[PDB]
């Protein structure tokens, strides 16, 4: 960190939901997403160095595997943390990972390095940005399955709301900037896919402390500007992980804060490979030519959906390399 | 770090074989060794601060469980690494741990901090001590099951000797100090117990590069001065882990190196709880009173061995709190 005299500006890189280590459609045609994903991450890291960001915010789901992440996935994560730390201080709000050692590793790494901070509790942390700016981090991670295992919905809502009220109180005692970091699902998300075999946490967007200068959220795979006061953004994932994300905007966001003035932000589009679902009434020869000609010019991955039985289908996937799913 | 110019001294703390997380005699009377072990570790840390050591060497088997160490064990390990890093730079040569993430964690931690170094290959690493001394580390870790799985005794030994000769060559290109770090069993160890359910690596003490200023070894639970030139020491464990270690010396060592002068070292005794095996031919009333009177005054843990059947034994362990095993 430089010790440039405390300024009124704060340039922020905010990215999340990397899902490192993911292989899509493993039970039809496994496609390792690593090359496309690293291509998107390199784009984000390079853009941050170009824009000379002061702070880097990561808000979880950086690894696809919640249980046993591959050595390759863990290597890429620590690799990209290292590259970002060389650019600006990094604050990491991890997702709902399964092994408890992560909290000990995170606290240990936070203790031995000034360039990275792991926030894994509801307790706020003050950090210093690249140009000396003092930033109070208001963290709101995934609570617990155990407290959720209470099964009483009423008290669990009250637990979360009391944690939010405290973060509001501590945001008032800020110095230069206060930044909220949360890993949850905003209530009533326009076009929310749904639960992917798991219990989710639903928070009303109005409960986010209005006095924070920026609300950095993760867990949602599409870019979403939730609200303007306080500015609340899901950056989205960097790749289209599965079909259903065909219309999502993918990338990161660059946020600039000035005291007393409204915040400005630009999207950093990852330019991800596209997805396409092909719907056919029946798989006939006229529909077969449509399938082949489409994939020959389509730079992404294709799914074919049909309900009318069309006999034993010809080896479409053994023939078409970017056709990954037929259902 | 201080940068003392033309410094000919290097004060070293060398400890190893902590076995954090161990619970002894789990199949007779489980005794959690954590309190005694942290008591010994605190003693070592305090002495290092008193002597103001320049470098701290750890040579493996710091955790008892090679597979899934408890969260408590990992927390204690990271806790004591943190305390030692505040005193002096730390070089860590880990033992044969099982999960592959350790090398990624180690390299990541090494990259972000100048006060800790993980050496997990045969590749030498240069480090800076507390007062600016340049130290070349010659690491010789436990290889792998795979290269040992060659099963050809001739080639495997030649591989190990090739690595040792290479470490000798790079030790010649030293700057101020060169330190050998190895995790293996020296050949022909006077009173060596044997293999504790595992294939071990046997190295002749003469193969250690004679040009190093100090040879820091781990894996053996007893203090052992292997040779004088180069000075080669097993520090031993900090507690008496199981019966058979009753007569071992336990603790760490404080080593001082001076250019052109012979090295000096002192033992730092851990003052561990003693162990005692009571051997009786037959468990009679005279042997029963002997067992009770002995343990009442013995500050450590006691094992009772007898071969002649003596009927249903009275609840000796239900009476004697430090009687942990009857076999
Ligand atoms: C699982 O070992 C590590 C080590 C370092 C960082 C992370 C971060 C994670 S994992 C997840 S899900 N979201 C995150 O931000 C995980
Ligand atoms: C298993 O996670 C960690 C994390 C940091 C250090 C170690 C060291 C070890 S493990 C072993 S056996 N010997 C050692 O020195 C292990």
């Amino acid at each position: 960190h430089h010790h440039v005299i405390n300024l009124k500006e704060l340039k922020i890189l905010h990215t999340s939901d990397w899902h490192l280590g993911v292989t899509s459609w493993t039970s039809s045609r496994p496609v390792d997403r690593r090359e496309e994903l690293k291509k998107a991450l390199d784009k984000v890291v390079e853009e941050a160095e170009k824009r000379e960001v002061d702070l880097i915010l990561l808000t979880g789901d950086l690894l696809h595997s919640r249980n046993n992440p591959s050595v390759v996935a863990l290597h890429d994560l620590l690799d990209y943390l290292k590259r970002m730390m060389r650019t600006a201080p990094v604050v990491v709000l991890p997702g709902n990972h399964d092994w408890k050692g992560l909290k000990l590793f995170g606290n240990f790494v936070t203790s031995i390095s000034s360039d990275i901070t792991f926030v894994m509790s509801f307790e706020p942390v003050d950090v210093e940005a690249k140009r000396g700016q003092k930033v109070r981090i208001l963290p709101f991670p995934y609570p617990d399955e155990s407290e959720a295992l209470r099964k009483n919905e009423g008290d669990f809502r009250f637990f979360l709301e009391s944690r939010l009220n405290k973060l509001y109180e501590e945001a008032l005692k800020k110095e230069d900037f206060a930044i909220f970091m949360g890993h949850f699902t905003v209530e009533g998300l326009a076009g929310y896919a749904g639960i992917e075999q798991g219990r989710e946490i639903i928070i009303n967007r109005a409960l986010i402390p209005s006095v924070v200068d920026y609300a950095a959220l993760g867990h949602i795979h599409s870019f979403r500007e939730i609200q303007k006061q306080p500015l609340t953004i899901y950056p989205g994932s960097l790749i289209r992980i599965d079909f259903g994300e065909e219309a999502d905007e993918k990338g990161a966001v660059f946020v600039e804060l000035k005291r007393g003035e409204p915040p400005r932000y630009e999207r950093i589009d990852a330019s991800p490979l596209p997805l396409k679902t092909l719907y056919y009434k029946k798989i006939d020869t006229s529909a077969l030519k449509s399938i082949r000609d489409f994939c020959r010019n389509f730079p992404g991955y294709v799914r074919v959906v049909y309900e009318e039985d069309s006999g034993i289908l010809p080896d479409l996937m053994g023939e078409i390399d970017n056709l990954v799913k037929i259902e």
